């Protein structure tokens, strides 16, 4: 199923444990609505930053 995607990744850091979620996404548009709605359906809510070098989300609290 096309090949033509960059893996993103999402972490979230929590008191001194962090958990990450990785996945594949046409774009980083993309991959910030797939975690976004992860998040929501997870108990989070927090400070988001994202760093196109990593392809990486990174959300605080």
């Amino acid at each position: 199923h096309h090949h033509a995607m960059d893996t993103y990744k999402l972490v979230i850091v929590l008191n001194g444990t962090t958990f990450t979620y990785t996945t594949e996404a046409v774009d980083a548009a993309t991959a910030e609505k797939v975690f976004k709605q992860y998040a929501n359906d997870n108990g989070v809510d927090g400070e988001w930053t994202y760093a196109d070098a990593t392809k990486t989300f990174t959300v605080t609290e």
